[PDB]
């Protein structure tokens, strides 16, 4: 097929703003440095001639930037990211900063540093990140996601993105930073313009919020060496590593990282979700009507979102794979979207299958790297796909989607929905006889 239709046809609503996108099948034509190419096309054909003729692809040289190589396997994309060895991130993680010759918190911040920082780094973090210690965290996820999913069915049309998703994973982290309840909303206005969101004016708006994040955080370590917590923040600043306490920038920056790495893929995936649900209805119904797990729910979900298209490496060494050298130096890109649609790996890939089994998806990655929120993003979505089931009988879009701009992350920034309410379900969360969620 030349095309292929944006909206699925068995879609049971969002057909009124479906678009075809073409299905390129010329491996020359694709430029994966340019965020535009992962909206003006289905990639699909794309990756499979990857796979079974180029799996190991040296994508040439675009502008001032140097080529670099592309894993499009399951096989081979977790075999790669298990080597921190000869492969590092010190270099950067994502195409931005490995075309770019590096990332200025190398060396410091969890996702840029390898070796013995790197393991001390997440060896004091693991008692925070233990089902366990997440405990509390996890209740609260369920009982604000409950209350958004709630008070958004209750209204009918919303934009899902804005009424539910963009309201749950700075709490949860903000929950795990220990951030007072009165600065989430401070916190949140700097979120939102450190993460691009275009022009001159809005890179440097950007840059100075994400500043102010880290004065702020800043702050919040000289209270807790004070006085310390039980939270993220207070872990890291009383601890020690190798003989030696954190410097304020490694601490600063790693709490940091937790907003990088846990806000916008968490909202991504749950975003995805609900379109998915539309677009694959029976699906929808399988899981409203119990029968699925919502366990096994989730997994297919993330499979599904894969939100984090790429990660990237930099050889330390010479190292051979397919037949080929990739010499010290070269750039390394692993792709996870591929790999969540590898049919050696996943039977029908294209198939959106809750009761799917197995299902190793590597949406969080693998190795030492290993998404250190993989609780808690699975949480998140576990927390939604139940408010979902249990309070909403149906939802439909209403008006276009918006896709976010990146070589990096991919999903949608805007999705207008009229969710259709559970009446009986949201009845007795709002009745005063004592059970909420
Ligand atoms: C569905 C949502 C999520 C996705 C798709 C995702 C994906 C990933 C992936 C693929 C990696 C590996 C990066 C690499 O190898 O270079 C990673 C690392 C990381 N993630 Fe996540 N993640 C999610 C949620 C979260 C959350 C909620 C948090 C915060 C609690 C978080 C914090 C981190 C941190 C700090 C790292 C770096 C760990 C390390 O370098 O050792 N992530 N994530």
């Amino acid at each position: 097929h030349h095309s292929s239709g944006l909206v699925p046809r068995g879609s049971h609503s969002g057909h009124m703003t479906a678009h075809t996108l073409p299905i390129p099948d010329d491996i020359s034509t694709i430029n994966l440095t340019d965020p535009r190419t992962y909206e003006v096309n289905d990639l699909s054909e794309y990756w499979r001639q990857l796979r079974t003729t180029r799996p190991l692809y040296w994508h040439p040289p675009v502008g001032d930037a140097p080529g670099f190589w592309v894993v499009s396997r399951y096989a081979d994309v977790m075999a790669l990211y298990k080597d921190n060895k000869k492969l590092t991130s010190e270099k950067g993680n994502v195409l931005v900063t490995l075309l770019a010759g590096g990332d200025s918190a190398a060396g410091k911040m969890l996702a840029v540093t390898d070796g013995a920082m790197h393991r001390g780094l997440r060896n004091v973090l693991l008692k925070s990140f233990s089902p366990q210690a997440l405990k509390p965290i996890v209740d609260q996820i369920r009982v604000n996601t409950t209350r958004l999913v709630v008070d958004a069915a209750r209204r009918g049309e919303c934009d899902f993105a804005a009424d539910v998703a963009e309201q749950i994973p700075l709490n949860t982290i903000s929950d795990l930073l220990g951030v007072p309840a009165a600065d989430r909303e401070f916190l949140l206005k700097l979120n939102k313009s450190a993460l691009s969101s275009e022009a001159d004016q809005s890179a440097t708006d950007a840059w100075l919020a994400r500043n102010e994040i880290l004065l702020y955080f800043s702050e919040l370590v000289a209270e807790r060496r004070a006085k310390p917590t039980e939270d993220v923040i207070s872990v890291l600043a009383n601890s020690m590593v190798d003989g030696k306490p954190l410097t304020e920038e490694v601490i600063v920056l790693n709490c940091y990282s937790l907003i990088l790495g846990g806000d916008e893929t968490s909202r991504l995936s749950m975003i995805d979700s609900v379109q998915t649900f539309t677009q694959y209805p029976d699906q929808w119904e399988l899981l409203r009507d119990g029968k699925v797990t919502l366990e096994s729910a989730t997994e297919e979900v993330l499979r599904w979102a894969t939100p984090a298209m790429h990660f990237g490496r930099r050889a330390v060494t010479d190292m051979e794979l397919h037949g080929q050298v990739i010499a010290a130096g070269d750039v390394v890109t692993l792709w996870n979207n591929s790999a969540n649609r590898d049919e050696e790996v996943f039977a029908d890939p294209y198939a959106f299958d809750l009761n799917r089994s197995p299902n190793k998806h590597i949406t969080f990655g693998y190795g030492p790297h290993f998404c250190l929120g993989a609780y808690l993003g699975r949480a998140e979505v576990h927390a939604l796909l139940d408010a979902l089931r249990t309070y909403t009988t149906g939802f439909e879009i209403t008006g276009e989607p918006q896709r976010i701009h990146s070589n990096f992350l991919t999903g949608l920034s805007r999705l207008p929905v009229r969710i259709q309410p559970n009446e009986a379900a949201i009845a007795a969360y709002d009745s005063d006889n004592g059970v909420r969620s």
